[PDB]
């Protein structure tokens, strides 16, 4: 009892020590529930052998391991508090988050962490029954604990623990006892497992995961293997089976081996332990290979995740079962064949997305609930593929992706992102021990899981030499999978799959030891052979995705170019509440956590309440799984599907005339997996009216699925038809001048424009004033995320747009009046205007305007602007003004409901849209320029509309709040409406949120721009 | 050569195919590339001997080419030719004859260079078993060396006897194997394999 | 000093765990003799900071563990022999040596080696100077031990190593003093380890 003391356990200072990651931690293994009938085995019911200790448990904080009295060791401290488990504690306001990008939130030094390390004593007391102590074996699984922990069962201490993202399991038969039993678990925030553990995310602690009682018998299966392989068909496959067994060995064992499509059982096998002789002392006694026939199996892909149940049966020859296990099986081989990742003999296309496990209120809490809702949007938005980023996720997530379909990545939790260099670690074999527990345990553990396809070693650790020993087992141990890994390059001897991150299509980026060159040039190198898929590129912080559709293309155009998976799914966002207990996001540095890194945590395709960002149906476009071509009256589908039949498809087709319908139709969807269908449509309306004909087709589903409603749309497509441009042709204005202004009057209506500044400044509808600030230029806009350019807050890039723009005097640059004129003409009065923006001398733009108001009531606006050629190109070339009027609805003749911009608008349709205002400004947590639509001809907003071929954007908040407000919920709305009409809007990036990564042809380089606006 | 050998084991691979003692073997293999890596008479790593084929030898493998490419790798568990080791290195095969074993079969080194697929060479890690009155039939290994070209020798066992010296009633030393000190079960006079007798003097095989 | 006693270091039975095969020890280098001449480096003269502690130590066999009282640590032991080292204490008549080929010398039940554990426990009383503990780093280097030992100085746990053929340092410059120093090593016949060494040979 001196041995199990807290001065004795903890002096050694196992959480400061790499060479030991466990005392006493039982094998890994796949997931077992021992059920003792064969047929909840097969219905996955229940098993009353596993209890899960999830609930209510006692907790308290310590701000070090030495400040733990050993009275916590027997009996329950009074200052505790009882908690919720799973949790992380700073959900419960006991320390706080903190987020950091690649600085380790601790003192590099290792394997040392800091003497205040953040301790969390848990304790639950509970009961076992005597017959689980009778006899067989009761083992603790916790399934995740942040971040490293000592175990005690009744004050005896059992063991210890380091990885945060696998199950540690500890044998507790000598410790139980009949009745009252209380385990104490001390978790510690920071330990050498820490070290390992970098990736870019909320740095959060506790027990975080499922705690569980698992009951087996002495004589028990102890691990099992299931693989199937294949003729060259696919018409017949062997489902092979490896079960080991520990306990006693009697000649009386068996096991049964069962394979069930639903009910109906499809193969069986049966046989004594005595697995085939290995080498010169024999073979393994205690194990055995079932080879179960499947004639014409159903193949599982993400496509049709076809699944059978396998279950295993310990019994007597007697037919006396002992212990039950199963898993779902999915019949399916991957393989690289000729520089091609190969899914059932088709080469895939990786429609993928990396996906933190993070949940605004809980944190890194994972709850089935989500993980469904998580699954169903990825699947509507068509993505088919996840990468776990970056570590092995909850043991549920596989379950759903083999049930649902999607294709996964998995990976070991190892980030050593934070060394200097990335491979300190990982190229030291005192690290190698550590590092190999990481990828053991997690292959081990879910090398069962159908959707599981590729392995991955971690995430941003450099290269070292433990990589390319830790590749080579993956492939000894399981060859069925391909193993990537991006450090060092991402073309190492370490990865079969050239996996970049942030690769961009065209353009390289020579860095000197590890140069990102172009996708393209990449498969081309000299020597180079693999397939090319990204594991991150996109990157999709906050207003981003532009140049989305040049992945795409690409994608589409070279073979051995196989997808990649976006950065990333959801924003790592979390919930704080103000002094009246109004919730709002939060990130970075909102815990009082310092160092930290900002809204670099914040990612996501959908905000953390996965509400979907508009960048999520850009994705869903480019992804969609049907292509299109027009030739003039046919219309050719053609099918991205690999292994299904079009079954639950409709195209529907429509004619529209300026937004107004003029003709529609429905077609069934009858093509093949990479097959084509022609579909003839009618002869078209040919219309008298001057304007653009559309045709828009839209792909739906009329039946529901698992993961869709009835009516979803899954893929459309628009063109261009026929032009029909108008030749139609449509009392006198008067001009009063006075020194002051140029007023000019018509009916009810009045124009006031300023003859000092030069602008408009002022109109009447009857005696009702319309702006409440003029119509001036703007070349500016609110920086986004993009602009910013920054990942990690310590380094500023000088180089970035905002930077360039701001160091340049964009957003101070003042205008001097260089003319301003009015005449009368015979049926209008035109102004003629002219401005100079200026800083410290140098002329930045010049603006040229001529206001046209003629007898209708009509203001025709005309402006030429030049731009200095040395200076940094503009964000934008527009007018804005803040409009009296503040309206329900906005309605537009353009591109798309949502927002869209010219880096990123090929998801928009051209069409007649309609939306409350509120829609037209996207909340980003981080504020910034939102809302544009492009393409657009005609607006409407209140009594006013202006008609051109202009982008706007149009909500209650300036652009000037907008880039002086750092979180969304401190904005508030302005007193009018801001207008902000473009004629040119520069492209929003996104190949990267750290360097410039708009491409040239969407920057506002051209030197002189030119557009007209009519306003009425 | 690395410290590990495990040929107690049931079967030989028991413990090198298990992830939990690939922390033990690697230190074993590890520590000894960083004391020894720069002599310059290592040409040759071994991973051990007698150990079956696991992962874990395939991943130590790996580590070495990794971290010193300039000699090459070789171990002779699992049949002597398989993904661990640069050379085939197989223990008493013989010249002409082959030995069928289930798994582990010892061809005859000139057969063993051309079955299909097969471009290594081959050095015997040990060959010649010198035990006592032997080495019969060692001519046949040298013509076979001398006339193929990717046959490239080999170790024999092996140099010296394994022999410890007792004290009679009359204090005259002798020289004792096996059971000869009360250890039980023992090998009797296996342990005296060498071309020279443990005072050095030499065996006439030599 | 709870913690430096043979019930703490002993309770958690190392040498029966394949995840700790060392605590403590200095990470694998090629030879070193901190040469603080150019010229004997080069000439390989023997340095004056590498002292080989070879030599008359002091020797207790115990047929455990268990067995070796807890005054060991502190103080040389009555019944204690005088023998040298290097040496393997077979050789000496302490207990047999054992000649076994293929089949292991003790129960094959990995990671576990029997109660009876033959143990060897050595003591060396010696010197350092002072300029030694002034200023700079002393390491001690075990070229070989058979099979697995922990290691005390000046009654002080330092540490724990497990290969038997390749060299173990421990850095002992937190536990040194001027003038009197003393080390215990407990050495076990069979550990974890030894199921990695089932060579053809003697057991020693
Ligand atoms: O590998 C990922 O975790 C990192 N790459 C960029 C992204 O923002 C994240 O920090
Ligand atoms: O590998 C060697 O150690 C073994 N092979 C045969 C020889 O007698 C010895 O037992
Ligand atoms: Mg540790
Ligand atoms: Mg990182
Ligand atoms: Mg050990
Ligand atoms: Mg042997
Ligand atoms: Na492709
Ligand atoms: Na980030
Ligand atoms: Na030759
Ligand atoms: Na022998």
């Amino acid at each position: 009892m001196i041995t199990d003391s807290l001065a004795v356990v903890l002096q050694r200072r196992d959480w400061e020590n790499p060479g030991v990651t466990q005392l006493n931690r039982l094998a890994a293994h796949p997931p077992f529930a021992s059920w003792r009938n064969s047929e909840e085995a097969r219905t996955d019911r229940p098993s009353q052998q596993l209890r899960s200790l999830n609930g209510e448990w006692r907790f308290a904080w310590f701000p070090a391991p030495e400040a733990v009295p050993e009275s916590w060791l027997e009996c329950d401290l009074p200052e505790a508090d009882t908690v919720v488990v799973p949790s992380n504690w700073q959900m419960h306001g006991y320390d706080a988050p903190i987020y950091t990008n690649v600085t380790y939130p601790i003192t590099v030094n290792p394997p040392f962490v800091p003497t205040e390390n953040p301790t969390g004593c848990y304790s639950l007391t509970f009961n076992v029954d005597e017959s689980w102590l009778q006899e067989g074996q009761t083992r603790i699984i916790f399934d995740g604990v942040n971040s490293a922990f000592h175990l005690w069962c009744n004050g005896r201490w059992v063991g210890y623990g380091q990885d945060s993202r696998l199950p540690s399991e500890f044998d507790l038969s000598a410790f139980l006892r009949a009745g009252e039993n209380r385990l104490a678990v001390m978790v510690l925030r920071w330990s050498d497992g820490s070290y390992l553990e970098d990736q870019d995310m909320w740095r959060m602690s506790g027990i975080f995961r499922d705690v569980s009682l698992l009951h087996k018998p002495t004589t028990q299966i102890s691990d099992f293997h299931v693989a199937t392989r294949f003729n060259d068909d696919f018409s017949r496959a062997v489902l092979e089976a490896e079960v080991q067994m520990c306990g006693e060995l009697r000649d009386y064992l068996r096991v049964t081996v069962s394979l069930w499509q639903g009910e109906t059982q499809v193969a069986s096998g049966t046989a004594p332990f005595g697995g085939e002789i290995i080498d010169e002392r024999g073979g393994y006694a205690d194990r055995v290979t079932l080879r179960l026939n499947v004639e014409n199996p159903k193949l599982w892909s993400a496509e049709i995740p076809n699944l059978y149940r396998a279950v295993v049966e310990l019994h007597t020859a007697d037919g006396t079962l002992i212990e039950a296990e199963a898993c779902d099986v999915g019949f399916r081989e991957v393989r690289i064949e000729n520089g091609l990742l190969l899914l059932n003999g088709k080469p895939l296309l990786i429609r993928g997305v990396n996906r933190h496990e993070h949940h605004p209120l809980h944190g890194q809490v994972m709850d089935e609930q989500t993980m469904v809702q998580d699954i169903l949007l990825m699947k509507q938005n068509n993505f088919n593929a996840v990468r776990c980023s970056h570590y092995p996720n909850h043991p549920l997530w596989y379950t759903l992706c083999d049930r649902y379909g999607l294709y996964v990545v998995d990976e070991a939790n190892i980030e050593t992102h934070g060394m200097v260099p990335m491979n300190r670690l990982t190229d030291d074999p005192r690290w190698l021990p550590a590092m190999s527990e990481r990828v053991t345990r997690m292959v081990q553990r879910d090398r069962n899981h159908p959707s599981v396809i590729i392995w991955s070693l971690g995430n941003e650790s450099g290269h070292g030499a433990n990589h390319d020993a830790l590749y080579r087992w993956i492939k000894s141990v399981d060859p069925s999978r391909p193993v990537q890994y991006e450090g060092g390059g991402a073309d190492t001897t370490a990865t079969d799959i050239i996996c970049p991150m942030y690769a961009r299509v065209d353009e390289d980026q020579p860095f000197p030891a590890v140069p990102k060159w172009s996708i393209k040039k990449w498969l081309s190198l000299p020597g180079e052979t693999r397939p090319l898929i990204l594991c991150e590129y996109a990157h999709a912080m906050g207003n981003s995705l532009g140049g989305f559709a040049k992945y795409w293309q690409a994608f589409r155009q070279y073979p051995r170019l196989q997808g990649g998976f976006v950065w990333d799914w959801v924003d790592q966002s979390l919930i704080k509440y103000d002094e009246n207990g109004n919730p709002w996001s939060a990130y970075g540095g909102d815990f009082g956590d310092t160092p930290n890194d900002r809204q670099f945590c914040m990612n996501g395709l959908v905000f953390a309440d996965r509400t979907p960002h508009p960048a999520l149906t850009e994705a869903k476009h480019q992804q969609q799984f049907f292509q299109f071509r027009l030739s003039g009256q046919t219309i050719e589908v053609t099918s991205e599907y690999l292994f299904r039949h079009s079954d639950n498809e409709l195209l529907h087709w429509m004619v529209a005339l300026d937004g107004k319908p003029l003709a529609s139709g429905e077609v069934p969807l009858d093509v093949a997996p990479q097959g084509k269908q022609l579909i003839e449509l009618p002869e078209l309306p040919q219309p008298e009216s001057a304007g653009q004909l559309w045709l828009t087709v839209r792909v739906v589903q009329p039946n529901a699925t698992a993961w869709s409603e009835a009516g979803h749309i899954s893929a459309w497509q628009q063109w261009r038809l026929a032009e029909n441009l108008s030749v139609t042709l449509p009392a006198i204005p008067h001009l009063t001048t006075s020194e002051m202004d140029f007023c000019i009057e018509l009916g009810n209506k009045r124009w006031q424009f300023n003859r000092q500044s030069g602008f408009l400044s002022q109109m009447w509808i009857g005696d009702k004033k319309q702006l409440l600030t003029p119509l001036r230029d703007q070349f500016t806009r609110a920086p986004l995320d993009n602009d910013i350019g920054v990942s990690e807050a310590t380094r500023i890039d000088p180089n970035a747009w905002v930077e360039r723009w701001k160091a340049a005097g964009h957003y101070q640059a003042e205008a001097a009046l260089l003319q301003c004129t009015a005449d009368t003409l015979a049926d209008a009065v035109l102004i003629t205007t002219a401005h100079a923006w200026q800083h410290q001398g140098k002329t930045l733009f010049i603006s040229r305007k001529t206001y046209r108001i003629d007898g209708s009531g009509q203001m025709a606006i005309t402006v030429d602007v030049e731009v200095a050629s040395d200076t940094p190109h503009p964000a934008r070339i527009g007018l804005n003004c803040q409009l009296a009027q503040v309206a329900e609805r906005v309605n537009w003749l353009g591109l798309g409901p949502q927002e869209n911009y010219p880096d990123r608008l090929t998801a928009a349709c051209f069409d007649r849209w309609d939306l409350p205002l509120s829609d037209m400004y996207t909340p980003y947590v981080f504020p910034s320029e939102n809302g544009l639509r492009c393409g657009t001809r005609e607006l409407n907003y209140g009594p006013h509309q202006w008609r051109g071929d202009f982008q706007f954007n149009i909500s209650r908040y300036s652009q000037q709040q907008l880039m002086e407000t750092s979180h969304r919920h401190l904005l508030h709305a302005e007193e009018g409406t801001w207008l902000n009409i473009d004629g040119f809007h520069m492209g929003i990036g996104g190949d990267d949120s750290w360097s410039p990564s708009v491409s040239a042809e969407l920057q506002l380089s051209a030197g002189r721009y030119h557009y007209q606006l009519v306003w009425c």
